[PDB]
RNA sequence: UGGCGAGUGGGUGAGUGAGG
DNA sequence: CCTCACTCACCCACTCGCCA
């Protein structure tokens, strides 16, 4: 009934000069819709994280697919769109802080994916998960490898 | 009061740069 | 496995500064 997903956000030099994010999105041992990209857009681990799922969704409902588990080791990804949101509309999505929350582009998009989803939100040890974060984590560093289209 | 920027030190986890 | 140096961002909350 449920589809089984890896997801990780990387990015070469995070918060450096020259940072590069990547993204990658494990299915299965060959499966096709496995996939590592460069991240479009700020260039930070916390963005690769979130829209690293966002593909996820994006690559399910291309396949007719509602019920989703998805893997990733971001806890800010999941108490994001499991917890925080729901209190960011409430109060004009200011942090504990009162500034303006960063992320908040990234997080409406994967909110408005996640519509019509029923997901599975599940924490992976980033050292010591068995292959499926292993192999994700690698296809975000190669897709950090890349240029932009 | 509103806007803005730094901190403090616990939690959540992440992503890195340089070396053996 | 070991060692230094960081940022990304949030939860909890109380402090400095800046502008009307
Ligand atoms: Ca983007
Ligand atoms: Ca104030
Ligand atoms: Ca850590």
């Amino acid at each position: 009934d449920f589809v089984v997903v890896y997801t990780d956000g990387c990015c070469s030099s995070n918060g450096r000069r020259r940072p590069r994010a990547g993204i990658g999105v494990y299915w299965g041992p060959g499966h096709p819709l496995n996939v590592g990209i460069r991240l479009p857009g700020r260039q930070t681990n916390q963005r690769a994280e979130i829209h690293a799922a966002c593909k996820a969704i994006e690559q399910a409902k291309t396949q007719n697919i509602n019920k989703l588990v998805l893997y990733t080791n971001s806890m800010f990804t999941i108490n994001g769109i499991t917890n925080w949101v729901q209190g960011w509309k409430k109060n004009g999505w200011k942090t504990s802080a009162g500034k303006e929350v960063i992320n908040k582009e990234d997080f409406v998009a994967l909110e408005r994916l996640t519509q019509g989803m029923d997901i599975q939100w599940m924490h992976v040890p980033g050292h010591s998960g068995f292959i499926g974060n292993e192999e994700a984590d690698r296809l975000a560093r190669e897709g950090a490898k890349q240029s932009e289209d």
